[PDB]
């Protein structure tokens, strides 16, 4: 297992100044403290100069690992599942610009909110849409891996659990998408995670880990133990990233705490 | 990889009832023998009902991967780079209408001899006013995806090899234009075609297939085995389609011998 912290970043749009020196400042603090990865979000991939960051990963020996796409939604609306034709068309479109950025970087591209929601529809309806969307992009990339995140209930009513994730994976029937794990999101829609993460097994690609509170973990109530003994019961040997509210202490405090409790579950491990 | 075929149409402005004929005859063909898309070509397709090949394609599970509109160039003398800007226009807005047919399946466009000729320009004259038709045709269509494909000095004087049409690619700048290699054409003007396939990479959207005589693949000399090593090995899960002249035997028999070769090829 090895250990990756996700950064946040302005919108480049907007102030690419401010991009460009959130992420070096976040880059630079994963290196200290001493994570062997970062992860990033980007809304629009086409607008930031790419060549710059892979010269950044490069100085600083910090691989990017994962790239969120979230705010393709949050931000300009778009889904893989929206009633519109039109607008699932043009998500489709931006995800493969984030797969292009993925390519430089060998990294997976995540699947969170720009799957978009059930919209007042029958789970079965949304199902269909995002399947057929994800074939799509399947069609539409060569090399690309992606991880579907299970999300509560409060961000979303499609694909809430890991067992939502594996039934869709078994319909793309693909090895290039897998699940990507999240403990403050398990923390609220799993019944037993240890059992969840073993259903999971080879199809977890990637992990997220926030406390309960999502704060760093250590700073919350949920049982880590218990999960990283899991990881280890099924050969768990990929990225393990923190993405946390800058709680406590701020964004440097909350990355160092975070890497403190997960070496120690790791090392006696 | 998937393989398709491409089967030849009449001209439904002549006569549509040949049309719809031939596309049922050629698209049972596919059914039969084991192809898993089709590809076509149309002059103008603004003649045809669209709607009904759409069922046709449905009821037999099988989709249509890439539209052809070399005869737009060839029958009417259609072309993004002919000189006189109106009939430029025209050629544009032609190849707009067929970007309309491949949006109902998903389809590609193919620019191929409607990209015209030099005509006694330089070829910088004619790669700018082409870079800007196409620029032209990104704005008109908002989803369409096209792709280029490389022709023999025969055929053409612009745009002969696989990195010179790379090199177009980059000035134009959208991932909506790729590349189509051919490999009866690749056989006379690429020096190397492995490493020309493995420059093209990712940009390599489509792949037609035709033996060094180009008759059925299989019935020449041109090394096969080769090019689809370097496919697998470049991660190519996109269409190689079968554009062959009905030779030997006829276009049946050319249909069968192909998908007998490049199955083959595909599964080991
Ligand atoms: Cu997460
Ligand atoms: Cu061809």
């Amino acid at each position: 297992m090895k250990l990756s912290l996700v950064i946040s970043t302005s919108d480049a749009a907007f102030d690419a100044l401010a991009f460009k020196g959130d992420l070096r400042k976040g880059m630079e603090l994963a290196k200290r403290v001493g994570y062997q990865a970062v992860e990033i979000a980007v809304r629009d991939p086409s607008i930031v100069d790419w060549n710059e960051v892979k010269i950044l990963s490069e100085e600083l020996n910090l691989p990017i690992c994962a790239i969120g796409t979230g705010q393709a939604y949050l931000a300009d609306g778009l889904s893989l599942t929206h009633p519109n034709d039109e607008i699932r068309k043009k998500a489709i479109e931006r995800v493969v610009k984030h797969t292009e950025v993925a390519g430089m970087f060998g990294a997976l591209v995540i699947i969170g909110l720009v799957r978009g929601r059930r919209e007042g529809r029958s789970y079965e309806e949304t199902e269909e849409l995002f399947i057929e969307s994800m074939k799509r992009l399947l069609e539409l990339t060569e090399h690309a891996k992606f991880v579907i995140e299970p999300l509560n209930r409060y961000e979303t009513d499609f694909i809430n659990t890991i067992d939502d994730a594996l039934r869709i994976l078994r319909k793309i029937n693909s090895n290039r998408v897998g699940i990507l794990a999240d403990t403050f999101h398990m923390n609220i829609e799993e019944v037993n995670i240890p059992e969840s993460l073993k259903r999971a097994g080879e199809k977890l690609y990637h992990f997220h880990v926030a406390d309960s509170n999502r704060w760093a973990p250590g700073c919350g109530h949920f049982d880590f133990r218990s999960v990283f003994n899991t990881l280890k019961e099924i050969g768990y040997n990929r990225y393990v990233s923190v993405e946390c509210l800058p709680l406590p202490g701020g964004m440097e405090e909350a990355a160092e705490i975070a890497f403190k409790t997960l070496k120690e579950l790791i090392i006696k491990l």
